[PDB]
């Protein structure tokens, strides 16, 4: 039995809105790493199947990641928590993306969408993503105080994906803005948006792109060495994919990432002269942007001694797979020299791995190099503003002196 409240759930969004539930995946690591969490009817956010495992070690997040065959996607998509009163056919809509698809289907998406992230794609977005990072950096440092994560954290990754689609310019306004709606949440702050709008007008926007392009996007959309190629509508789901896989999670690693420097100063120090590669690795390490993806058993299974049934989902947090005493030295030391870093934040290796991994990491570096560069004294003014949701681990807003020449308590 581990020692958690009557009825905890681990995906409730109420807990994500104020903290991240530290204490309690440290205990069931050290007490119940294989967790029943038993969820009330009406209480499964959109699920109705009575509650879930909660897999809270790294090498069990590795196992299911591999067994692909066993461990879903497909079958409850990934997101483990939507609100409560979700109609089933919003959940099964995931599908069209390929993060909610498994072989054969996903399979060949995955071979022929690997064309736009070699490393020549990725290379060639370093110097323009470079630039972006300086001048957002200097604007905000200009500004004096502001909200690191509008001014500081949330440019980047959208001209991450701009570019690495080729989108013209002018486009990029409307492309951002319907990004920026489309990764749903549960928090009153955006209550009034829309998600399934701002996704039309993407997917609608994305299939004429195809249609007139008739750099990564001839790539996809002509046949490769095997002859196989995105059509208009793929193309069309495939930016919608990037579109939300791209944009919070990476913004959130920044927000982070500059929290944990302003609690490790002698960190920041470090990563101010020698601005070490390795750091985007720990900083996402330690913001663990997804908290959460799960998958659900196909067939019975047993997981280091626990039988999972047929039909039951699993949900791997990545977050406390991250601060796993047995494989980390010290997890809770924010270290950017960690080196190797087998951190999951970007999954466990496996079929789904993040296909954007070495991009998010360019943007991460870059960005943190422009701070470095532009406002390498900041301090906070408050404490951050978290995001209300039972996967997503975001920070809505931060009040930051880019100066350090303001007064603090
Ligand atoms: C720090 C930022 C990021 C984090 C933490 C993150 C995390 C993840 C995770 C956890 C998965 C699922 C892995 C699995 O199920 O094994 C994933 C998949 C994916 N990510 Fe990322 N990601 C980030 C940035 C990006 C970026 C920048 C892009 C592209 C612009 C991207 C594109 C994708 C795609 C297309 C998938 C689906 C892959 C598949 O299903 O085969 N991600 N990411
Ligand atoms: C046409 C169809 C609409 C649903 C799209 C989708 O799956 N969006 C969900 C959030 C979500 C889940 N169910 C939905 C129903 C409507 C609108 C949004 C959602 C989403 O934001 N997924 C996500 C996955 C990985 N990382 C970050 C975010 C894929 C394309």
């Amino acid at each position: 039995s581990p020692n958690l409240p009557p009825g905890f759930d681990f995906t409730d969004p109420a807990i994500y809105a104020e903290r991240l539930p530290v204490a309690e995946f440290a205990e069931l690591r050290s007490a119940a790493p294989i967790w029943w969490n038993g969820q009330d009817p009406g209480k499964g956010g959109g699920f109705h199947d009575g509650g879930f495992w909660a897999i809270t070690k790294l090498n069990d997040v590795k196992e299911i990641s591999r067994h692909s065959d066993v461990f879903s996607s497909y079958e409850n998509g990934v997101i483990p928590r939507f609100k409560n009163d979700i109609a089933r056919e919003d959940i099964e809509v995931q599908r069209f993306v390929m993060l909610n698809m498994d072989a054969p289907h996903h399979t060949r998406l995955r071979k022929i969408i690997s064309r736009g992230f070699t490393p020549r794609a990725v290379g060639r977005l370093h110097d323009e993503l470079q630039e972006r990072a300086q001048k957002i950096a200097a604007e905000a440092a200009a500004a004096g105080s502001g909200d690191f994560v509008e001014q500081v954290s949330c440019e980047l990754p959208l001209q991450a994906i701009a570019g690495l689609l080729g989108v013209p310019q002018e486009d990029r306004g409307k492309l951002f803005h319907w990004s920026n709606e489309m990764t749903g949440n549960e928090d009153p702050e955006y209550a009034h948006i829309d998600p399934k709008a701002s996704s039309a007008e993407l997917i609608g926007y994305a299939m004429k792109m195809a249609e007139e392009k008739a750099d990564i996007v001839t790539q996809l959309i002509q046949a490769d060495i095997d002859g196989e190629k995105l059509s208009d509508d793929e193309f069309g789901f495939f930016v919608v994919m990037l579109a939300v896989a791209g944009n919070e999670t990476t913004r959130n690693s920044i927000t982070q990432g500059m929290m944990a420097f302003a609690e490790h100063p002698d960190q920041w120090e470090l990563y101010k002269k020698v601005r070490p590669e390795t750091a985007a690795d720990e900083i996402v390490r330690w913001a663990t942007p997804v908290t959460a993806f799960q998958r659900t058993a196909l067939r019975d299974y047993e997981l280091s001694g626990v039988q999972i049934k047929k039909g039951q989902r699993v949900v791997m947090f990545y977050r406390s797979a991250n601060f796993d005493e047995e494989v980390f030295q010290d997890p809770f030391t924010f270290n950017i020299l960690r080196n190797p870093n087998p951190h999951v934040g970007f999954g466990g290796t496996g079929a789904h791995y993040c296909i954007g991994a070495n991009l998010a990491r360019m943007t991460i570096n870059l960005i943190f190099n422009a701070v470095a560069d532009h406002m390498p004294d900041l301090k906070p003014i408050s404490a951050p503003e978290r995001l209300r949701s039972g996967w997503l681990n975001g920070i809505k807003h931060w009040q930051v002196d880019y100066t350090g020449r303001l007064p603090v308590a």
